[PDB]
């Protein structure tokens, strides 16, 4: 019973592969055609557009970079909504503006289908293993159905409320993360410059009120925690570019809902600075490197 | 074998009581005399100055508000250093500027005594139960001795390095808390205004990369968590005034060490505002009230 | 030769009046109908919708609050673009998102008309006297035509580039204004609290590298300058609500163009908080009153 | 009638030269001895310490980098106060912590001399020409005397109040400058990236509510204005190191007076970072370079 997948990059590729592990035939499409080559070999069908995915697939998933990509993929001249069938389940696991999710939801429900935002927590690793967290928004009746499908790609699938709530939950956590990580980087930098041994300061933080996931699970000072991007030149990880994108969404939503985010705004600008300054492909925890003094 | 205690407020009072529970005679002093009244009843000796505590006590503890108070309590005209005895152990568990800790350390070591900064993590509750964390700085040989004494008032006593490193650790930790608490607050306020139930957003933060002490142990959003100040109009707890003082210490250390603290600076200024806008006596998680429309 | 005017609030009312002073018949429309009553008395024609202004007016001006208002006024079910005539000149002097200006520009050009964003500098006063500055974007050949019309309402009309550049010019200015006003407020408060007389600190600021329009022309500290809003409890002036709206524009355009605006972002949030804390109707210079204890 | 001058760097050298232009014999000292070599050739006396300046000079001026330097130059083992004479006039035109100015003032007054803080506005250019602004604090009777002397080096000499008020004034002006300059840079960077022509955007800023000294006299965008550091790769001018120093003085005063400074703090932190990143030897207007992609 076929499943449609549109967009097969860093999260999409392994996500799409796990659906094949659980035994689903896929109808693939991607605007970068090289990205599909691997799937045509696996036995799966590659098509020429989103509309052509919809014409053959009763329920579809979309893992695209940002809002304009989803607007295009769905509403475009050769988009999904041009040939989506009655009662179809469309799931967008991209991270995009919630307002845009609702807009798409209105246009899908106009077509007699169901739409659900389902952005993801966890990176390329969790994507492969299948331990991603899905934050799901939409008509609650349909959540049962979506859980069946999303559970193949992920270990946690949480209902967040109406369409848009999934994006809002993703965006809020990333903002807190962004803030806490820059904070850890600063507390750590100040302490080291005050004479403390990083390993000990990190200990003190991690047993006190300062403790957070940044300090205890993703520590940005090299030589403190093994297994994290700081141990490995901040390679791979979750990309500064993406942190900045997600922060940018938080800024858009903060402004529109007239929500003051003092620390969040600055987190956004710091990451935006980092991207213009050669950190864009480095892990977001490399904010510590950015704070840390250069020699003369 | 007598122990000297100078400064008996919110942390000092219960700390001093726990030393009595483990069976130490106390030589009490406080510039606010009413604060002593309770101890003169318990059988303890109240004196007229710090110098007079030092004249009678071989090892002393000081729990004072900030730097100027410690500078006065020690170096003052009738301060400790006027009558401290050879080989005495002086411990300052105030949260003050590290630089000032070193300056006192130099003046104590001049007098042939030992000084150690030992600021505390945990609030009034931990103080009473005796589960405070002490972050201790000073000459490492002396740490053994200090652990013996501090362990009566606290459950964790950690060596941080040379004199000043304890204040360094307390100050830094409080900055991360402030940044994170305001962070959690901004995040929850955002999500609520985007139409999320707070109990569900907290769940998500807490099973995710956002998780931190502020969000999973001290949530600032009324009705999310039992047994926290947001459950009770932000009474008690750790006060905005004190938070703001501590972040001031961070700001000044950051300046002195030339360390960029962008968020830390905002955190400082936000709590300074709250002190001016009637939050001074509320718990610092009340920053969420301050952002909430 | 008729001129269409949509939206007659604080800037719109006096702008519309100055076009009557130079001798133009007006075709008025406003979603708040009481706002029109004054013009039906002057002899001018009030209509039921923007579309109905278009049906009667060869060149139209729109002075609306923000983006969605322009999007609706033009593209709406009974909007301008429903009945606009070949070769018409449409001028939007609202302050809105540049991106939205371009979008309307494409939609107007599709209908064989000309569109031009022409936001304004100067307040209600400049509006009345006719000394507003217009920042104008659009196809440069059409600038001559627009200057003829806008010059009735304003004393300076400057070409900024393609459609969107006017909004981008207004938005960047109001961002620098906001940053500098909060700066002046902060600097003055710091000096006052450091024991300076405010009038002296202003003298110094205004003869030195700190001088800016905020300090030498619109000074936020009551009693430093006569005739500025701070001399009359921040009544009238340029509204805190609108400044936040404009800073929201800067913010969202900074995001879209990936432009780091650190102080700018803070300015936005500070003004955001003021709206929620009882400054929304007060002049934007009231940030001083908001900082002061 | 001899004048003592201690510290002959970027401001000191030309200041000291203007005193020679008005015809004063100078008794020079500087911890960097090469800095003196030029004055030994002019006929002036170089000495081996501040104390040795005081032994020969009835009224002295000190143009040093920061607080510790003044503390040392005055109170040091071979400092001024070791051999200052009755009724002498000591003037410190360094930019330092006001609290430290008062401390010195008390120590000078104890020795029967007068002390006056007199920090300066205007850079290396105004220094040479003699158009610097002096902001003067101290006992008001003595202001007459100091004006006679300072007027040789500067065109404006303003009384600010008691000792420390000069520093107070310098420090709040510079904080406002930092905020506006970063503001301008942010404003200009955002306009450019929204596609404006810079020369135009500056024109608009400079005829609108955004206008300020930063944008109309010292515009950081290369090629908008002639004559400013941004025309010459940000060489010379007013160094990022010193701006960061002055904003550290604002910050520490801001904390000490419990004054909220959200933007001044950010300003401080930005300039801090720029010093960490090889902007230190560059004029402070180089903040535009730093934000720009
Ligand atoms: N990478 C991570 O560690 C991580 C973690 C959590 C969440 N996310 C979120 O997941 C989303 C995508 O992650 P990713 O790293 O796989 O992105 P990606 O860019 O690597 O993959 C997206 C793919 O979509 C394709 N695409 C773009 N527009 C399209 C269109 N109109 N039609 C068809 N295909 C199109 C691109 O060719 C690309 O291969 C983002 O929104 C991101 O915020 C990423
Ligand atoms: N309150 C908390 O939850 C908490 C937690 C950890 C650390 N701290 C830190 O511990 C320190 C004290 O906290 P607190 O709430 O007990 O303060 P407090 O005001 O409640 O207690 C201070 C006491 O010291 C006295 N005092 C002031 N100057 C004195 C002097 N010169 N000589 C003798 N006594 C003097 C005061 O009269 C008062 O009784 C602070 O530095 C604070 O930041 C507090
Ligand atoms: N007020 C000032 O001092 C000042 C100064 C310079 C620039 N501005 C800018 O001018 C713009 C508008 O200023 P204002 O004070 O006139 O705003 P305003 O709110 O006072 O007036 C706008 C009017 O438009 C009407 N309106 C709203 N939606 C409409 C619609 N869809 N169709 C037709 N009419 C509609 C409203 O009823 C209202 O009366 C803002 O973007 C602001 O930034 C204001
Ligand atoms: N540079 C400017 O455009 C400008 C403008 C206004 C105000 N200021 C203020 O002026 C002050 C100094 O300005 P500058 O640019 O000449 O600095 P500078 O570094 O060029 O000059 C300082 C001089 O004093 C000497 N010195 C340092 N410590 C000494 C000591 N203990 N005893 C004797 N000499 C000592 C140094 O060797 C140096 O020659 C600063 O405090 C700054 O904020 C500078």
């Amino acid at each position: 019973m076929p499943v449609g997948f549109i967009g097969l990059g860093n999260m999409g590729n392994p996500m799409a592969k796990n659906l094949m592990k659980h035994g689903y035939p896929l109808i693939i499409y991607d605007v970068f055609p090289d990205a599909c080559k691997e799937f045509q070999d696996a036995g799966e069908q590659v098509v020429s557009s989103p509309a052509d995915v919809a014409e053959k697939a009763d329920r579809i998933i979309t893992m695209l970079p940002t809002s304009i990509n989803a607007i295009e993929a769905y509403s475009g001249a050769n988009g999904i909504l041009k040939k989506v069938k009655k009662g179809s389940l469309l799931i967008d696991s991209s991270t995009i503006d919630p307002a845009v999710s609702k807009e798409l939801a209105k246009e899908v429900e106009k077509m007699g289908a169901v739409f659900m935002d389902a952005p993801v927590s966890g990176g390329v690793g969790a994507a492969r293993s299948g331990n991603l967290t899905f934050m799901v928004g939409g008509v609650e009746d349909e959540f049962a159905a979506a859980q069946e499908l999303l559970g193949c790609m992920g270990s946690n699938v949480v209902y967040c409320g109406a369409v848009g709530t999934g994006q809002a939950a993703k965006i809020c956590n990333n903002m807190l993360l962004a803030i806490s990580m820059i904070g850890t980087a600063e507390a750590m930098n100040l302490g080291i410059r005050l004479g403390l041994d990083p390993k000990l300061l990190a200990k003190i933080l991690n047993m006190s009120s300062g403790r957070c996931w940044s300090s205890d699970t993703y520590n940005p000072v090299p030589g403190v925690m093994d297994g994290v991007p700081s141990a490995n030149n901040y390679q791979g990880g979750f990309g500064t570019t993406l942190m900045a994108k997600d922060l940018g969404l938080a800024q858009d939503s903060a402004t529109s809902t007239k929500s003051p985010i003092l620390l969040g705004s600055l987190a956004h600008q710091i990451y935006r600075m980092m991207c213009a300054k050669g950190y864009s492909k480095k892990d977001f925890s490399s904010v510590f490197q950015f704070l840390r003094e250069e020699e003369t």
